[PDB]
């Protein structure tokens, strides 16, 4: 059967977007037979030890495997070689061989050549972890890295210090890959294969000829770019049985923009459409908006897997309205203080919630000084425990003025809670259905969403309906093993 490979630049813990989906939508496609592997471009010397927390966090899928150029090429470069070099280590050992060793403290150490009559080198050591900064003229040229007893990795400086060229060794201690970095421009350059003895003009050129040796051109491997930098990569391939498609995850559009633009990285991943096998993406609203902007055939409509199956009793009759989202502007947090200057305005007894960390936090802290719903208007902070905080709200609100498929109301509505959400781009019009299971209010109409919120607040009956219907709704539309159908339908 069919064996997929999805496609994104790094993987690590802490990324909780399109990591999360993608290593949802894998769990899923191992279900369905299908591999649902990762290929990410970045060197990580202790990926490792990532990808293990990954899965113990059930995060990730133990049949879920990462491919990665720095790994792969390692374990090539690896087979060429039977005892260790200790040459670079040797060169190391010579260059510091008749210099005194100034120990700062139990991790900090300086070298100083008497002959020289200049410091040679600084040693920082820790667990596991051993680094060494070369200097010439008090100006760092190198940087040696150890991890786990070897040299893993070189970094050459410049006279600003900037990083100009970056080296990786195999377990053989052997140079296999090296590259060019522009200086300033902090950009990967000229990039040099050893066992291959290939030169690749920057990381895009190199990563193609990287997927051209990992995924063997047939009708039954596909790639799946999900990540919108990660697209050159993908474009410029050599496969020609090889299946790809790409998935736009956030809103096109540049953001806060009303001159029609559309985000540069997104902008070409839609421009070389024709070339991919097809663009799929969540919501039908954005295959309208990308065949008026590119006027695409391929645009196909999937949405991502809905992990949720939360069930609950709702008995907190609380005046209580919650927001979970980051601080980041596309949430748009002071509509929500509007909003509630005019819920508080009638009904002084209704206090809004809002829970995430970000950009806005001095914003938001001015903003609620502001009218002074001090004691309404609060901020939770970051929380791990989400369901139990949502169990009891009354409501959710959402005066975000993009979204990609709007995830937070999706999870509140299955939170069987009432939802008064902005009309979206791409957001809220294909699930909140007003006064079946929310309020879908038009954006920047602060009035018709703050009447609405308080009805939903001064009718405990209303209020616990429209949420009973909310995660029916949800329950229906996003539905896993038509999901999977729609998904087979394109790899078949
Ligand atoms: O042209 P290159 O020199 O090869 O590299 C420059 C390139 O333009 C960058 O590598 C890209 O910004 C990164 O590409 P991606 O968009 O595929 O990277 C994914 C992105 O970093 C994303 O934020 C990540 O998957 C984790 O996101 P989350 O924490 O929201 O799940």
């Amino acid at each position: 059967m069919k064996q997929t490979y999805m496609i994104v630049n790094e993987l690590d813990v802490n990324k909780g977007g399109m990591t999360t989906a993608m290593l949802t939508r894998s769990k899923f496609f191992l279900d369905n037979e299908i591999s649902g592997d990762i290929i990410t471009f970045d060197f990580k010397a202790n990926y490792k030890d990532i990808l293990k927390e990954l899965v113990q966090s059930k995060k990730m899928d133990k049949r879920t495997q990462m491919h990665n150029p720095f790994i792969y090429f390692k374990n090539i470069s690896n087979l060429q070689h039977k005892k260790y070099n200790y040459t670079m280590t040797r060169n190391l050992s010579n260059l510091l061989k008749d210099s005194v060793e100034i120990k700062e403290n139990s991790r900090i150490s300086r070298f100083f050549n008497i002959m020289s009559r200049e410091y040679l080198a600084y040693k920082r050591e820790t667990e596991q972890e051993t680094i060494f900064d070369l200097f010439k003229n008090n100006l760092r040229y190198k940087r040696i890295y150890f991890y786990k007893g070897k040299i893993v990795k070189t970094e050459v400086f410049n006279s600003d210090n900037n990083l100009i060229a970056e080296q990786f060794y195999d377990d053989n201690g052997y140079l296999y890959l090296y590259r060019q970095i522009n200086p300033e421009k902090k950009s990967i350059g000229k990039t040099y294969l050893v066992c291959k003895e290939k030169q690749f003009k920057n990381n895009v050129e190199f990563c193609s000829y990287f997927l051209d040796k990992l995924i063997p051109d047939i009708n039954d491997n596909i790639i799946i770019c999900d990540g919108p930098g990660s697209f050159p990569k993908i474009l410029k391939t050599n496969h020609k049985n090889v299946k790809k498609f790409a998935v736009i995850h956030v809103n096109h559009y540049k953001n806060f923009d009303d001159t029609g633009a559309v985000k540069k990285q997104e902008d070409y991943i839609l421009r070389n459409a024709n070339k991919i096998n097809g663009v799929v993406m969540l919501t039908e609203a954005q295959k309208k908006d990308i065949i008026e902007k590119y006027k695409i055939t391929n645009a196909y409509v999937i949405s991502n897997f809905i992990n949720i199956t939360d069930d609950y009793r709702d008995k907190n009759d609380n005046k209580v309205v919650g927001h979970i989202s980051r601080l980041v502007p596309q949430k748009g947090l002071p509509y929500l203080i509007d909003v509630a200057k005019k819920v508080v305005e009638q009904d002084n007894s209704v206090e809004f919630h809002l829970y995430g960390t970000g950009e806005e936090k001095s914003k938001i802290e001015n903003l609620i000084q502001e009218s002074n719903l001090t004691n309404n208007v609060k901020l939770l902070g970051y929380t791990t425990n989400a369901i139990e905080k949502i169990k009891d709200f009354r409501c959710v609100i959402s005066t975000s003025q993009f979204e990609g498929q709007g995830l937070s109301l999706i999870e509140a509505m299955l939170l069987k809670k009432p939802v008064v959400a902005f009309d979206v781009k791409y957001g809220p019009s294909d699930f909140v259905k007003d006064g079946k299971n929310g309020y879908l209010i038009e954006n920047k109409d602060i009035k018709k969403m703050a009447n609405k919120i308080l009805k939903l607040l001064h009718d405990k009956e209303l209020s616990k309906s429209l949420g009973k219907h909310g995660r029916d709704t949800i329950i229906d539309m996003y539905q896993p093993e038509k999901l999977m159908v729609k998904w087979k339908q394109l790899f078949n």
